[PDB]
């Protein structure tokens, strides 16, 4: 998988 | 975020 | 390029 | 929450 | 009217 | 996998 | 605008 | 949004 | 201290 | 955290 | 000086 | 506190 770097707040890294 | 369009199989809308 | 559909709020498309 | 399509103009995504 | 998807940047709705 | 909607010209649902 | 990363605990990215 | 590293020869954060 | 990426889910930066 | 001073118009404070 | 990552759009390393 | 990424010349954080 691949890590995203999105806001959801804050800005994490999530894994696709 | 972003949507993203994927497998989990059906597809469907995750939230990223 | 591709179209994503993220959150800026609203739900938009974007190219990239 | 729920993605609407409204007008702001423009029409976009709302998510509620 | 019609709705056009067009980049404005952003993908929004633009009606005509 | 996921689909994404991307010009390939066509914009097409790209697999990946 | 710009992205700081800051300690909230976890270190994270926030949009400003 | 999420943030993605894009050549545009330069690259650069873009806000997806 | 040192910072680490780690998974909490979401990466997220800890200190430690 | 750093607390900034920022508008969202509407002065505000702003955990970052 | 510092160097924070902006949107200028492309996110970019500016110069304060 | 945040982290600054500042020159001190080389560029180091700065724990804010």
């Amino acid at each position: 998988a691949c890590v995203f770097f999105c806001e959801d707040a804050a800005x994490i890294g999530l894994a696709v």
